[PDB]
């Protein structure tokens, strides 16, 4: 399955280029381990805050591109964790 | 787009493209310091494709050497009392 490892006080981002009107879906779940939640942010090509979620253990967020361009999906670890947070996720386009 | 870059800060923008796609950058420093900025464009393999030091403006086109996300970064390495303001456009072919 798809996942990302996020070190303490770090952000890991993923990118998709899509056309206006395209459905985009994020699903995520923090993996098994010592940590329960993650910060998530989705931003559009002109820095629109599409989604911002703090301290979420899991989530589903579906939206439609409002313009052509690159969309940014970011996971942030805001704590001084001794090991990185692991988060399972998928980004579905169309 | 206008972006403010504080003293000793960096601001990056990202475009995901396919190999061979043309990518245009136009930029001009509008305000701050000596009206100069450092520019770095880096590919998804961490291969830098453009580095400009202390540039006041530029217009360039690049061809992506591989699929993935390219990072366009503006860095202000002066201890300016004001931030640099850069006006820029990234065009993707």
């Amino acid at each position: 399955g798809y996942f990302v490892s996020i070190d303490a006080h770090a952000e890991e981002c993923f990118f998709e280029r899509v056309t206006s009107g395209t459905k985009m879906g994020l699903i995520f779940e923090v993996a098994e381990g010592g940590f329960l939640d993650i910060d998530v942010e989705i931003t559009g090509p002109d820095n629109k805050g599409i989604y911002k979620g703090d301290r979420e253990s899991s989530g589903k967020y579906t939206f439609a591109a409002h313009m052509d361009g690159t969309y940014k999906f970011c996971f942030s670890n805001r704590m001084s964790t001794m090991t990185p947070k692991i988060v399972m996720f998928t980004i579905d386009i169309g």
